[PDB]
């Protein structure tokens, strides 16, 4: 009824002794009788002798050594002939924050895609705290974020340093400033739009950790589901936004963009891939990032 | 890695559901994964889904499925083949006509050999003649032969007559008569290969009877080693041949049989022993053939 009922039997054969028959794969003792026993009297066989110096083959058990040596190469042989297969072949996953999709992100998967006709790649917009969990639990192979991971388990590389830009609307007072910039300072009075209201950390955060940076806490807030919200929010006068240069991709009438002065108003972008990783197809997305950046004027991330 | 593992996976894919899902003998519910896992996630694979209704198999996990047949069905007659045994220690020798391999004797065989997983069998190729020497001489023990054997130390059977049809190429114009068929005396003209040319009296002779039987004498002749020969020149346009019906097994393009319709255009099968044959294995043979003849709906010979 078991596979392990007739690994037994071959270590009784093979061996040709009792004195020694401690040669294969994971052997006792005691049970060398309970395990063959079962299979003997149970649907009604009865195979080797006990059993004198050395062991002799028995009519009815000798071909029953014959048959189980091939029964049991068999599915060991049709196992990894089942491995023999792989569906919709080499597979790349990667993990991203939505606030890149305004970003160099598309652009830099497009290039990938054609270099790489050959593989399917799947893109699912997470968090920076899931794509950490997604990495080494081997849901995705690269991931895209705005804040650090701390996990040994984890490397990161910084792409590039993006600057912060302050939302308003056209008829606000700070837009006297749209040519020159504002200052962090500027801002503590206004009511300010946060964004996403969605899995800690995010990008709200990172803006109040600029502030805490700077040694300011307002305590005029809303904080909001999502980007366009508060750009609308913004746009229809509510208060005011921080968001990445990037996010310029949205242009609403009467929504205007502020620089900021403070030489740190800057969100970072950066890569993480598990820790020993190897993969051509990595290197090659990492080269493409490197390729693109290229073209942008942007300075290049090393090897 | 164990039959047991192979137990509860049948009882899965052939039940096609998770609401009840046990027709077998001797299964659980509460551990309907841990037993499922231990195959999968140890050697590396990845097969069913979970797990809509009814659950449909994966492309991977379909090729599992036979072999999972194959396999478990290789136990279950492990149990009623291991009873049949009588000690290896006897050898059964037969011998055949070349011709004989295109028809029923291999499976004949095969099954003989799986009723007597205990004996070894030698099968020598050799003429009626060889074999009947052979016979004598006791250097085998049945013989399979189109040729009559006049001797009185032999015994022989007719197990049947098989039919005899014409090798045509496709553009002959006897090919119009592939559904009616042809008579012997349509052959005259005809360019006739013959074969084999071997230690004699041979199916070349054989054929050449048959015409004169019918009181046909063909002149245009030429023999030829062997039947592959026969039948690819005559996919060549070097002629015609004669062939036993079971010759139909080679098809080769432009190669097309034609049927013969003189009643006596046969050539006929017997089995051959020693006149003083008794043996049960002998006896053995014969219910063999008697079966292998009862499925195919040929009638069987007698006792």
């Amino acid at each position: 009824m078991e596979l392990r009922h007739l690994r037994y039997f071959v270590a009784v054969v093979e061996e040709q002794s009792f004195t020694k028959a401690a040669d294969k794969l994971c052997i006792a003792q005691p049970p060398l009788s309970r395990q063959i026993q079962n299979l003997e009297e149970e649907l009604g066989i009865q195979l080797l002798e006990r059993g004198s110096r050395p062991v002799k083959t028995t009519p009815e058990g000798h071909f029953f050594y014959q048959y189980a040596i091939k029964l049991l190469s068999n599915v060991d042989q049709m196992v990894s002939m089942t491995k023999r297969i792989a569906s919709v072949e080499k597979t790349i996953r990667i993990g991203f924050v939505g606030s890149l999709l305004f970003g160099l992100l598309p652009r830099i998967i497009h290039l990938y895609r054609q270099a790489h006709p050959n593989l399917r790649i799947e893109l699912y917009e997470m968090g920076t705290k899931a794509q950490t969990e997604a990495l080494k639990e081997g849901r995705i192979d690269a991931g895209f974020g705005r804040l650090k991971i701390s996990d040994p388990a984890i490397k990161r590389t910084l792409l590039r340093n993006e600057r912060l830009m302050v939302a308003v609307h056209a008829s606000h007072p700070l837009n006297q400033m749209k040519d020159k910039g504002v200052h962090l300072n500027d801002l503590i009075d206004e009511k300010i739009l946060l964004y996403p209201s969605s899995p800690k950390p995010n990008f709200s955060t990172h803006v109040m950790n600029i502030f805490s940076d700077h040694g300011l806490e307002p305590t005029k807030i809303n904080e909001v589901r999502k980007v366009q919200l508060a750009l609308g929010l913004v746009a229809a006068g509510e208060g005011i936004s921080l968001v990445p240069a990037s996010t310029q991709s949205i242009q609403l009438f009467n929504l205007s963009y502020v620089p900021l002065l403070d030489p740190d108003a800057i969100t970072p972008i950066y890569i993480a891939v598990r820790n020993m990783e190897e993969s051509t197809y990595i290197y090659s997305l990492y080269e493409t990032i490197r390729q693109i950046y290229a073209y942008e004027g942007f300075t290049e991330p090393p090897n």
